């Protein structure tokens, strides 16, 4: 009986097993953007992706993972609320059974067709799950979709998903280049918060884009068609795979923009 996004294990139950959930940095959380501060003293934000390399793409039964080569500073975030570099590890999405829901932030209640996660850790914590134990040990970049035209560097994601539409399957999904997921604009939100699945650590500086990017009907059609089920089990289709807003409690949004 393990947690998901079902009636029976979803957000309102994974308090049972992992009682942090109904913690003091939880995420995620809705973004009042006239509550939001611009903070003149954030930097911009520094992605360098030129030199990540993608290694496998991975439908772990909640989303799907593509991972990178995260042994050297290939990939890697810095500035903006951050101390230090967080090197890119994998990204996934969240998304809804149709257009109106998906997202895990929302902004002034607004939910997006889905919302993606770039995560970077810490190097000063040397490895991935020593830095989850840390409150600054992980940076998640994240990035909002709508539906409407194609986003042309999300379709070699798209186009790989009916080889890993079961639960543990795995495909190789090398030289693919994140920048083509990026939106125009940097403009960001910021605050302290966690991890948005079980173990729900409160590890995660995040850092939420402005700009959404669009993706087509069809390519979020095809996120649809996944599976949290196994093979050769009943076919439960991978869709409203996201938390929903937690209480922003003792935190600040702060806005990098003004
Ligand atoms: C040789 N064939 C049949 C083949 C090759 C690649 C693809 S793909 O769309 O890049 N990937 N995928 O499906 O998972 C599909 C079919
Ligand atoms: C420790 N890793 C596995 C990890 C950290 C953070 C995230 S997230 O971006 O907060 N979304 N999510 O939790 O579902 C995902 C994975
Ligand atoms: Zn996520």
């Amino acid at each position: 009986h393990h947690w998901g996004y079902g009636k029976h294990n979803g957000p309102e139950h994974w308090h049972k097993d992992f009682p942090i959930a109904k913690g003091e940095r939880q995420s995620p959380v809705d973004i009042d953007t006239h509550t939001a501060k611009y903070d003149p003293s954030l930097k911009p934000l520094s992605v360098s992706y030129d030199q990540a390399t993608s290694l496998r793409i991975l439908n772990n039964g909640h989303a799907f993972n593509v991972e990178f080569d995260d042994s050297q500073d290939k990939a890697v975030l810095k500035g903006g609320p951050l101390d230090g570099t967080y090197r890119l590890i994998q990204f996934h999405f969240h998304w809804g059974s149709l257009d109106g829901q998906g997202s895990e932030h929302t902004v002034d209640k607004k939910k997006y067709a889905a919302e993606l996660h770039l995560v970077h850790w810490n190097t000063k914590y040397g490895d991935f799950g020593k830095a989850v134990q840390q409150p600054d040990g992980l940076a998640v970049l994240g990035i909002f979709l709508k539906v409407g035209s194609a986003k042309p560097g999300l379709q070699k994601v798209v186009d790989v998903l009916d080889s890993i539409k079961t639960k543990g399957k795995s495909a190789d999904f090398t030289n693919f280049d994140p920048r083509g997921l990026l939106p125009e604009s940097l403009d960001y939100w910021t605050y302290p918060g966690s991890l948005t699945t079980p173990p729900l650590l409160e590890c995660v500086t995040w850092i939420v884009l402005k700009e959404p990017i669009s993706v087509s009907s069809e390519q979020v059609l095809k996120f649809r068609k996944l599976n949290f089920n196994g093979e050769g089990e009943p076919e439960e289709l991978m869709v409203d795979n996201w938390r929903p807003a937690q209480p922003l409690k003792n935190r600040q949004i702060k806005a990098s923009f003004k």
